[PDB]
């Protein structure tokens, strides 16, 4: 119990102290350590219930009972006395550097959650490494330091929505009074790429220098696991050599995914080639049904481009789909064409223009599920059609890290592999969702249970998201299919309302596009057992549901709450109308 | 308690059906009253905890223990055979109509609280009037049914605050790639309020068509109650007449207050003028420091205007003073001056030229609070210094409701006044919250009480605020120094953050202007008591975590949650810097 987690503290914390805050012996090695810029875990011992018990159980690692102790990878150092005699003679700097092992934490991957766990490793006192390296593109693009989100993902993807966003915001200005005439502007591509792209590169600098300031160790080289404390490094020398850590963090992420078509690696470009390209796209077919393909398409259209989507079966497969349908009929009706029931069969009849910035040209032959043919000409396809990891790349077979079908690592709640020293976070990690939140605050947690002693683990469930389309989808919880799968018809009472941003009407909008509905229980007292809306800013509307959902909301805790006029989100504070009294919920 | 109940149902329901939802002969009377367009409330037994307990004391009232059981104003009717029997016999529709007064309910008032009452009670068959009258402003200014929020409050200023905001959105613009020049556009004053009054026009009639098609007496009269079930009604000839009610509720709201100087309701205006002006007010001087004074010098200053604020003492007295101070210095660094610690002793230069559409031009002369004094032209004046009800324009001093020392009635906590049948809902209900959903939550629950049997009181705690300045405020509970004051500072912890919205990069704005906190208590938990958020769409950022709050959520059900990305709500998920730890919250 108590004697099974103070064992595992002391084993895997790099430097920790177990203390009182009333002790003026603790303050004092505190003071010693800061002098000596020696970081630290701290375990207070009068602020848990049982550090009683705690307090008499270190003395099976010690022969004492009493505080302050001072432990290092495992081995005690000493009490107050012992502590201030390796400072005065100047031997503590290489006692608390002892080690087996060149790191107490490598990190391979820099990115969400392998920063955010590097980081906050380090602050214990852990001699960290974080290694990362960017595998170009099929046409060459690379990037720097901070993962796919920063550099090719959620970042650059919402200042792209949000310029698309301004073209209906210079729309409706005209009828808010001022004096603009939107048919007579315009959009630059290159001048929004250079302003992205000059944010992209202040955070790839934040992260390198917040590395430098934790005394993290960067190596900017492509890592592979050969054993289970030994990591093959590979610089871009094409030098190789070896280093060794005593716990080892797996957090490479994914890649897009190309099919296999004549044409597509040579002719095509991804999500990955999109947020850097130096012209634009112009007519682009976007093949794929994701929520990446849908927001990419998304804003190329807003920003005027000619936009076609090619569609397989369904939008959006794993999210509520009559949610997903409303998104899908709000971008057709706002330009967005799709090519429903058909897949891809490229040729190329022009090569990307590199001197004068202009795309190239190609031919793309595919058919309908009923066999009837496809033939249409696009200067630009995109795939967005899954993305899959590669750790046949990371990882020696013999290690002996157990992956499931899809590549995936197979982890414990704490995320732990099949391997006692190697964890994994992240994209990587089976069966998670794959949202940056989610990789950062498991990276954070699992660094303060191994070289801090916490207990506490990443809940996953419940977590909320949301689909930044022209018209923004967020969600948390089931779908009104699986919550009707999963407790049967006879116990889903579903409410739901349209509803009309206020900003839409002097701009002369929609009555009946934005939707929003309530999942529930009824022999659970009506517990909320998912939330959806279609609206502007659904991301900020969601958020702070997401909370009370955690905590087991009711209908009745939304009925009694008071909303905030004149807002979207006040909406779900009066639902009324049940899915079941087949009443209209237009507004 | 069920007795005494039942006892105040049947007493106060117009019509009401005690039914069984599994029972025939219940739905053959259903039918039959709904063929004869007879509305009723309806109590299934069979989906009620003590339901037996109450089919039992029902044969008190009719000498029967079965179902169904109908009454009307608080006398049995009969059973299935008995009400078929009065149907056949075209007997029903003089019994169900049958009353000792005019109408079952009189409404005074047909704004925000008034208007939802009215239409709930007739919902269950309840006859009902609602009246409404609009007394001018000195200048002689009108408007149509739907009361303050609709005509002349948030409805407006929200929508002239958008007009605002999409200056900001102009300027952003030309850094995402859009070629627009926004130092070459004007806004047009007349042509907002066109649109923002269509609008207002749009709302007016959907009341008046909710009305009619809910069966609901509208009078458009000056009513004023001169005894308990007594209300004199003065039309728009004057002619005077009384009309009798069983309930009555209060429902008349609050007008502009003005300074006693000379000059003050000569010369200048309020929100009651402003938000149909048919000219550009130009220079404008704005009086008072309440939300409502601050919102309305914001958007003058985003469209063009040259804009100053007098403020007395503080800015938003009863707001969180950190909070209210962080939104005045954004206000002051975007255009708006602040003439402080002033107050006025108005002189007219020139006269309003309603011909060409032109401001008049008006002298200030005021004194600073050690003695210097304050001299100013300015074409408009606003006057922005409270709000306060004429109750002795809508009620006889002998009929006996008592009064608080600010004129606002004195209610229990089901809103009854000193007279069993009179009640009052919104502005008017002392100590309550002044908000339009607050009144209408009110009145929709006060209806069900009065005439469908039902207990559930409006919960007017924690209830959840937005401020609409050029940077917006979010708040929901106690104020930091509320906090401090009940507790004691050492039971309190303060979370918080500066942010930066990720559409504030690209655009070149501040970088540490946002801010959040949440207020926790703890010796409980980490209780959050309140939660503040300056930023953009802090109204949507702001509903969600209401529920949570009104839940008991702690830091810990904060922490626990994880975030959506990339948005400005997510900050409130991982926040860890506290006040007494010292460190900063910049970002
Ligand atoms: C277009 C797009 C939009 C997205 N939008 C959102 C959004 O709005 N919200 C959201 O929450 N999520 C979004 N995501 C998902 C989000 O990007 C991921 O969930 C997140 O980046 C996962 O973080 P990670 O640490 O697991 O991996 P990554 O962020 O992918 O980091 C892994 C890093 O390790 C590197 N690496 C790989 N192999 C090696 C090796 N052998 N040695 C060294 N380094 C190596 C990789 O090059 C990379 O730099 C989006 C994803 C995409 C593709
Ligand atoms: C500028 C401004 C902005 C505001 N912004 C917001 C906001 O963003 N959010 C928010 O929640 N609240 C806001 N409010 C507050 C909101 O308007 C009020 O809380 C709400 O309107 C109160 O509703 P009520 O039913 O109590 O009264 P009202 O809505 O004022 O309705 C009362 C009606 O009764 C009429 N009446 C009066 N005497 C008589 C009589 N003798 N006979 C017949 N009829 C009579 C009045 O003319 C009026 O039409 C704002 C207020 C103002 C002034
Ligand atoms: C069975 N399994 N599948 C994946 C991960 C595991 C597991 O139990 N790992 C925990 C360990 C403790 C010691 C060494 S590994
Ligand atoms: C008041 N309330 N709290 C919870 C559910 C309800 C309710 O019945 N809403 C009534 C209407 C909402 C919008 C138009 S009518
Ligand atoms: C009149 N009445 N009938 C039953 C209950 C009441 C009542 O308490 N009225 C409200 C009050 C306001 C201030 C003091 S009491
Ligand atoms: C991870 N977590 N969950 C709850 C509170 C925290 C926390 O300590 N936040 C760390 C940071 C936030 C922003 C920059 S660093």
């Amino acid at each position: 119990g108590t004697s099974q987690w103070l064992r595992k503290t002391v084993d895997s914390a790099a430097v920790i102290l177990f203390s009182k805050t009333t002790c003026p012996y603790c303050k004092k090695v505190k003071d010693v350590l800061a002098e000596a810029k020696i970081k630290h875990a701290t375990i207070e011992l009068d602020q848990l219930s049982n550090g009683s018990a705690i307090q008499k159980c270190l003395a099976s690692f010690s022969k004492i009972e009493t505080v302050p102790q001072m432990f290092v990878r495992g081995k005690f150092i000493g009490d107050s006395q012992t502590v201030l005699k390796y400072y005065s003679n100047d031997e503590l700097a290489g006692i608390v550097n002892e080690s087996k092992y060149d790191y107490d934490l490598i990190v391979i991957g820099g990115g969400s959650g392998g920063l955010a766990a590097g980081k906050e490793a380090a602050k214990y006192g852990a001699k960290t490494a974080v290694l990362d390296y960017v595998e170009p593109t099929p046409i060459g693009t690379t990037w720097g330091l901070g993962g796919t989100c920063v550099n090719v993902g959620c970042i650059p993807k919402k200042l792209m929505h949000q310029a698309g966003l301004l073209s209906h915001a210079l729309e409706d200005a005209e009828h808010f009074g001022w004096s603009l005439d939107r048919s007579k502007i315009s959009h630059n591509w290159s001048t929004m790429v250079e302003g992205v792209q000059s944010h992209i590169g202040s955070l790839n600098w934040g992260y390198k220098v917040a590395l430098r300031d934790n005394q993290v160790t960067y190596l900017n080289a492509k890592g592979r696991l050969i054993s289970p404390h030994e990591v093959q490094i590979t610089d871009k020398n094409q030098k190789v050599s070896t280093i060794t850590g005593n716990k080892i963090i797996l957090a490479t992420g994914e890649r897009p995914k190309y099919p296999e078509i004549p044409g597509a690696v040579e002719y095509g470009i991804t999500s990955d080639d999109l947020f850097s390209l130096p012209y634009f796209p112009g007519k682009t077919l976007v093949i794929g049904a994701s929520y990446v393909a849908l927001e990419c398409a998304g804003f190329l259209a807003s920003l005027g481009g000619d936009v076609t989507v090619m569609v397989r079966s369904i939008l959006l497969r794993g999210f509520d789909q009559q949610m997903a349908e409303k998104v899908g009929d709000y971008m057709e009706n706002h330009g967005v064409k799709f090519a429903k029931l058909c897949v891809p069969d490229i040729k190329q009849l022009k090569v990307v223009d590199t001197e004068n910035n202009k795309p190239g040209l190609l031919l793309v032959k595919g058919h309908y599920t009923d066999g009837k043919k496809f033939e249409e000409e696009f200067e630009t396809v995109i795939f967005a059609v899954g993305r899959e990891p590669q750790l046949s790349k990371v990882l020696c077979e013999t290690v002996g890290v157990k992956l499931d079908k899809n590549g995936r690592v197979v982890c414990t709640d704490d995320e732990q592999t099949t391997v006692s020293n190697v964890y994994a976070i992240g994209d990587i990690n089976a069966g998670k969702p794959q949202l940056t939140p989610v990789a950062i605050q498991a990276g954070r947690y699992l660094a303060r249970r191994l070289f801090a002693g916490a207990t506490e683990l990443t809940d996953y469930s419940n977590v909320a998201t949301t689909v930044f389309t022209p018209l923004e989808y967020g969600a948390c919880g089931l779908s009104e299919e699986d919550a009707i799968e999963k407790y049967g018809d006879k116990d889903i009472e579903v409410y739901h309302s349209n509803f009309k941003p206020l900003e839409w009407t002097v701009a002369h909008r929609e009555d009946n596009v934005c939707y929003m509905k309530l999942v529930c229980r009824k022999s659970d007292n009506m517990r909320v057992l998912g939330l959806h809306v279609l609206g502007p800013n659904a991301g900020e509307i969601t958020q702070g549901y997401a909370v009370a959902i955690k905590m087991g909301a009711t209908k009745a805790d939304f009925d009694r709450t008071i909303g905030i006029h004149p807002t979207c989100s006040e909406t779900f504070t009066t639902l009324h109308v049940t899915k079941k009294s087949g009443v209209s919920p237009i507004v």
